[PDB]
């Protein structure tokens, strides 16, 4: 069924771009490495898989991607060490993620790991591409949607796999921690259980470009997304979130949101509850978190730290939530932000190469 | 501003492809035209609109429209009448809806009446393409979406307008209408209050495609969508629901669920409520209609006719319902269906000409 590496076609470019530089500042993905990989379906099966030069697609105007949203992605960072060695951040999670993803949409299924070693295969060729500076990095898109000609809604008869990369400068200027601000109103719903918002489809991030506007005239940087009746804290924007603080009960503890179907189940979010359950220092859970424990916590001064976890922050600080027009200080900048800067050190360490792990993936 | 018709480039195309004609299958959008109605928006604003020959779209890989689903869709209908007159129904709605559905996904603004224009000139070019028997139409198909060259989630700085059409043959070869049986399991979500299900996006329709299969599996042909703990009928598949029946204070009504966030404005059934509280023969009410309500007039033999409506179909029977695994009987057959007969008829001879009505714009 699935499309082989072993199938692999190689078309280098004979027309290079122009590599950026590490002291220009960078936006996020507006410039593209000299390769991509396709791969073309259809109802006999999958075609050999390919590395070509980067180039535009050629689209049916009534491709289902463009009409129906058939349409999902990943997102992955690959890191290059001091000794030159690119790896990739636990990959095998991205890969299983965009499975389910594709699943849901009645996208057709690959095999993971055959997608996996097409994409080291990419990175390899494009190797000079990724950046050594500090806090910067490859971010690696794979993409599967739908193409058939037609307007009926239905299982895809064909589809299209890519994967572009493009370099990344580090998130905060400079080098340095910096919060952002996140307005939390009930009206603004980004997944409901029984929906989709569990799957990275493009469906799910379109409609939330309108809502961040309302936060930017609010007077905040992102969107704290509320759920249900008792206003359950989700997602930070396009982050998974994470409360520190010493509960009702008298803990300390770090919990995050449950995988209930309105969580993307991130590869960050994972990794944090998977470090900080081997240090075995503080409880580590898996727990709803509503507006009304986060504001009885902030009044008695039980929160420590508030962040938010993805691909392109790692570790996010939040020093304030405006609810229900109410302005609310979360001291996490007051509070070192300790766990923050403990979560980040590690992650470099074990993401360059500093510390030998199995959760990188070598290129 | 806005792009204008005035300044609207013809270029035939020199490869014209043959026509389905007398008697050939024609399966709902599958079958395109010659040409193509085209429109760029960027930094400058909009440029001139073209028709141009049916071609591939060229996109890059970053495309917005394909990460973020920055998509939206209109559809609508062209008739053409014995005499060969092309007229389409209601256009102005449509024009309205899409560009409701365009400020929702930040996407740019135009004037209503230049793309209907725009509209009419490209149907003039392809005036052949409209066929001319019994219950067929030719299918417009409107597209705005996002092009931005970045995979930043944030308001596209370009976008792409696109306009296609499509024969399409009778829903009812035959003209006798037949009805279908619909699946009732409250586990699969269309829409929430505060989502985007009340737009026609692209995001919205995606993730239905597994819960049809799921419907087929089951034997039945369409999915009911229900909302809330109290089941609420919202859908008819991608088709808003009529209920014909005795309520419960004894007065005859037409009901169908209110515009409340869930229910996407459909042009035919603003048209079957409007067509309605004319006649004033009965009462005509938006009211919300749950599974329980539905369940107590069944039993008690106050339904007469349930069906969907949308441009489409215009007006579909329902037999059956499969609810909590028990399978539910809507008489709405063996009561003519009356109703939906004489909304038939009347969309008919105003649809083809046969009867003059402000509802048709000439082409
Ligand atoms: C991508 C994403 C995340 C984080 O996932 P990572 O795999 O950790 O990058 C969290 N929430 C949403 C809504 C996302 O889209
Ligand atoms: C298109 C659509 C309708 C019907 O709208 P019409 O304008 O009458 O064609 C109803 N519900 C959904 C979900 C739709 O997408
Ligand atoms: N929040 C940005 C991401 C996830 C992340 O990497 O943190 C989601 C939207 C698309 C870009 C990536
Ligand atoms: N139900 C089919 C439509 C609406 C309609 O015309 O009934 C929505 C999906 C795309 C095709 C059109």
């Amino acid at each position: 069924s699935s499309f082989k590496a072993a199938d692999l076609q190689l078309e280098m470019t004979q027309k290079p771009h122009k590599k950026p530089g590490p002291g220009e500042p960078l936006v996020f993905g507006k410039t593209f490495t000299d390769h991509m990989l396709m791969v073309e379906w259809n109802d006999k099966g999958w075609g050999q898989p390919r590395i070509q030069p980067f180039q535009n697609l050629t689209l049916h105007p009534a491709s289902s991607s463009l009409h129906y949203s058939l349409q999902l992605f990943e997102g992955m960072k690959a890191f290059k060490g001091k000794d030159q060695q690119v790896r990739l951040f636990r990959p095998w999670l991205n890969m299983d993620r965009m499975l389910r993803s594709a699943m849901r949409l009645c996208l057709p299924s690959f095999d993971k790991l055959e997608l996996l070693e097409c994409i080291r295969r990419l990175i390899e060729v494009d190797k000079d591409w990724v950046p050594d500076a500090a806090g910067t990095s490859l971010y690696v898109r794979p993409v599967l949607i739908g193409n058939e000609p037609s307007l009926g809604v239905s299982q895809p008869r064909r589809a299209l796999l890519f994967v572009i990369l493009c370099p990344v400068g580090a998130y905060f200027p400079g080098g340095s921690v910096t919060p952002v601000s996140l307005l939390a109103d009930p009206a603004f719903i980004r997944a409901w259980v029984g929906g989709v918002g569990n799957y990275k489809l493009g469906g799910n991030y379109g409609p939330t470009v309108l809502v961040q506007q309302e936060a930017l005239k609010r007077g905040c940087e992102q969107v704290l997304w509320l759920y249900g009746p008792d206003h359950q804290l989700t997602e930070v924007g396009t982050m998974n979130i994470f409360v520190y603080w010493t509960h009702e009960d008298g803990v300390l503890e770090l919990v995050t949101p449950p995988l209930n179907g309105v969580i993307l189940p991130g590869v960050v979010r994972q990794s944090l509850l998977d470090m900080a359950q081997t240090w075995g220092e503080f409880r580590v859970v898996e727990r709803t978190i509503t507006m009304k424990q986060l504001l009885r916590a902030l009044e008695e001064g039980r929160v420590r730290e508030v962040f938010g976890s993805g691909t392109a922050c790692q570790v996010c600080p939040v020093h304030r939530i405006l609810y229900k027009d109410r302005n609310l200080h979360i001291p996490t900048m007051e509070n070192g932000p300790e766990l923050i800067l403990r979560f980040q050190k590690e992650l470099k360490e074990i993401q360059y190469g500093i510390r030998a792990h199995e959760w990188m993936f070598p290129v």
